[PDB]
């Protein structure tokens, strides 16, 4: 294990051990390991003691930064604390650390939760990504924190290549006028300390004079998915291949249906009026030129508001051109709207449903003069094919290059999301209602005083 109240540094504690068990130190740097500590628990002991949030999540940022910043080559965030809030003063101790935390004010709040969202922008390579999100009601988690509740995820712990070629073509193609962030790290949230998240993708998104980010209020957030149901090669025998080439030659709604329905396990699924849609993909239509063969109650009326946002705008499809045509560069071949909204009961709505919350809580905190428009959201799904023995080597979007090793992007569709206020209020305070009990059952002594975090 690892001692964030040791004073040893990291790099000398990790120095003699296999990659495996250095994998292993750093998950023991995990909020969950810091409240079961010997020290936090002494602390948590005493009578006058009942730790708030966000003020013991700003704590635990301290003794993090404090022991991984030299090791991930990120000193900001200690030097903030000690010059800022600590009024100069090297704090090593948890009773005092707490008590200068408590006496944050939001502003600060939002500079720290920055600095670490700076720290972390490699996401899943930054070696302290997995101990940080641990004791976080993440997007990825946000669905079952509010309608699961079940042991397939744990708030308390006591495929990219795709991704990012998705990232390529929204920065390239959708995009190429405009100043875009490709790698954000993991904002958590400044007001309770709870709720957090990583972006994929946005449009209208830059670093400031130093050296943190700035949300446009008018910027567009991306969460990107890809589709490997729909993975096909261009041989003889594939069904899959024999709907994507009328889909090529002929783009528009019909040959896409086709192409949707060419799988077992379509990712369109019809939903009829008032009937209440499936868990089980995150696209559905409401027109029944897409059927091709449970009631909502008074009780669903969470859901009933949710269609009525998300049932206008439709989606925009992107075929791309084939590679093996233009002996490599990849760009828009054609470009078409289809009446396929964002299911309002897929976890994926629940995922950009918490990502609006935290953009529109750190725009809020953000300096200046407030200005007229919120942000939009969408999800963004990358469609793609196996290469084969006729392809280029190199491939490119723009400028850039393919890697050789992955696959071929070929159809693009974006998805708006649009959240009703009092929808976000009422699930967030499900969340948050969740994540209190959890930590009350995980660090039964620990006195929680709740009081502000039922405020925000
Ligand atoms: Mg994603």
């Amino acid at each position: 294990p690892a001692d964030l109240f040791s004073e040893d540094y990291l790099v000398d504690t990790l120095d003699g051990l296999t990659v495996d068990d250095q994998q292993a130190v750093l998950a023991s740097l995990s909020f969950s390991k810091f409240l079961k500590h010997a020290k936090v628990r002494d602390w948590c002991a005493q009578a006058k003691i009942q730790p708030s949030m966000p003020a013991l999540r700003m704590a635990y940022n301290y003794f993090l930064f404090s022991k991984v910043g030299e090791f991930i080559g990120s000193e900001d965030v200690c030097n903030f604390f000690v010059d800022r809030v600590f009024g100069g003063v090297r704090l090593l101790d948890v009773a005092s650390v707490y008590a200068a935390c408590s006496q944050m004010n939001a502003h600060q709040r939002h500079h720290i939760c920055c600095l670490v969202e700076r720290a972390t922008s490699s996401q899943s390579l930054n070696p302290v990504w997995d101990a940080l999100r641990d004791g976080i009601i993440s997007s990825s988690k946000f669905h079952w924190a509010v309608k699961q509740q079940n042991t397939s995820k744990k708030i308390f712990s006591p495929g990219l290549r795709c991704e990012e070629v998705v990232k390529t073509l929204l920065a390239t193609l959708l995009h190429p006028d405009e100043t875009n962030c490709l790698d954000y790290g993991f904002m958590q949230s400044p007001q309770n300390g709870i709720f957090g998240v990583s972006l994929d993708f946005a449009a209208n998104v830059k670093t400031d004079t130093e050296g943190r980010l700035q949300f446009d209020p008018n910027c567009k957030v991306y969460e990107i998915k890809c589709r490997f149901k729909y993975t096909f090669a261009k041989m003889e025998c594939d069904p899959i291949y024999a709907a994507y080439q009328r889909l090529y030659e002929a783009p528009g709604k019909l040959a896409l249906k086709d192409f949707f329905y060419s799988i077992s396990k379509p990712a369109v699924e019809y939903v009829g009026l008032g009937k209440l849609p499936s868990e089980s993909d995150y696209l559905v239509a409401y027109d029944q030129e897409w059927e091709a063969c449970r009631k909502l109650t008074p009780l669903h009326n969470l859901i009933r508001e949710c269609i009525l946002h998300n049932s206008t705008t439709e989606s925009d499809v992107y075929v791309l051109t084939d590679p093996q045509d233009t002996r490599g560069q990849i760009s828009i071949k054609a470009r078409f709207k289809a009446n396929l909204f964002v299911n309002v009961r897929h976890s994926y709505f629940y995922q950009v449903l918490l990502q609006s919350s935290i953009v529109e809580e750190y725009i809020g905190l953000d300096s200046g003069i407030p200005r007229l428009g919120s942000p939009k959201y969408y999800i963004a799904t990358g469609f793609f094919r196996k290469r084969g023995y006729q392809d280029p080597v190199n491939c490119t979007i723009g400028g850039d290059a393919l890697d050789p090793h992955v696959e071929i992007p070929t159809l693009l569709i974006v998805t708006p999301v649009y959240f009703p206020r009092g929808a976000k209020h009422r699930l967030l305070h499900q969340a948050a209602n969740f994540w209190s009990r959890s930590a009350k059952d995980t660090f039964p002594y620990i006195k929680w005083d709740f009081s502000y975090l039922s405020a925000n």
